[PDB]
């Protein structure tokens, strides 16, 4: 175990029930929320009554808020405090609020601001490929003719997201279905982390410089650069992400080659609902040979 890093998940991890008890637990930061938001977080993750949170203007904020209150849960119960954070695309918000760049409300008038423009984008989609690699993916994609299709997470080494235009997503199903290569169509009206996001970018970057960021306390590990977030570019890695694929690989990569320089143990400590980025921590380390 030693070093600790905590870790939040991001879109798709959300199920209904998520939150649970915490809400009330923390009875103030949820006011705080549905004050923000103009609904209540508590009934869209309990109860999701207009099937609400697949919807990205909707499952950005649920996921916060439940990162965000378990990551409180976990502070006051067990003691802990993170040597290091990294969260996924959303979950990132959560690291940053983790590392004190931001207080609570403000990671979610951002995570607000970010849901609704990335909710604008129409005619794109994604779909998670497992079992090829970025190499057998980009090549399979350039012969076909799928020529606005990259990849946008690199997740594991045999796990990977694309996104592009809703047609070329479309065929690609064909082109990942034999052997062992698997395809899965997501939940998604955009092309998430991809060229077609650089509207929302810009728009968010603008929103952005009405906030003043801190510093991180705590070590953040970017999306964007699979590096921790420097000083004074807070902002300017929190917007370049939108666009940006998300380095998840190579950030958790990243942290198991710091621990092992510093001759340290290192575990991960995921805070949020399931246990999508548990998951992918443990493949990541049985695959990087040690």
């Amino acid at each position: 175990s030693m070093l600790n890093t905590f870790m939040f998940p991001g879109q798709g991890s959300q199920a209904k029930g998520m939150g649970g008890a915490l809400f009330d637990r923390f009875a103030d930061l949820t006011a705080q929320a549905d004050a923000v938001l103009g609904y209540s977080i508590r009934a869209l993750c309990v109860d999701d009554p207009r099937d609400e949170l697949g919807r990205t203007q909707f499952t950005q904020p649920a996921l916060y808020v439940v990162n965000a209150l378990t990551y409180y849960a976990k502070c006051e119960d067990s003691g802990e405090t993170p040597d290091f954070l990294a969260g996924h695309s959303l979950g990132e918000f959560n690291a940053l609020l983790a590392a004190g760049c931001f207080d609570f409300e403000t990671g979610l008038k951002l995570v607000a601001r970010r849901a609704e423009l990335m909710s604008q984008a129409r005619d794109g989609a994604m779909a998670a490929i497992v079992n090829a690699s970025r190499e057998q993916i980009e090549r399979t994609l350039d012969e076909h003719g799928l020529v606005d299709t990259a990849i946008a997470n690199d997740n594991t080494p045999s796990q990977l997201v694309i996104s592009g235009p809703a047609h070329e997503i479309a065929r690609a199903e064909a082109l990942f279905q034999h052997d062992r290569v698997r395809y899965l169509r997501l939940n998604t009206s955009g092309a998430f982390h991809s060229k077609f996001m650089r509207p929302a970018q810009q728009a968010f970057a603008a929103h952005l410089q009405s906030f003043r960021l801190a510093d991180p306390a705590i070590p953040v590990i970017s999306n964007v650069s699979a590096r921790p977030y420097e000083n004074g570019r807070v902002s300017e890695g929190l917007a370049q992400q939108i666009a940006s694929p998300v380095r998840w690989c190579e950030s958790i990569r990243y942290l198991l080659a710091l621990a092992a320089e510093r001759g340290e143990a290192i575990e991960f400590t995921e805070l949020g609902h399931g246990d999508v980025l548990t998951r992918l921590v443990h493949t990541i380390r049985r695959q990087t040979p040690a």
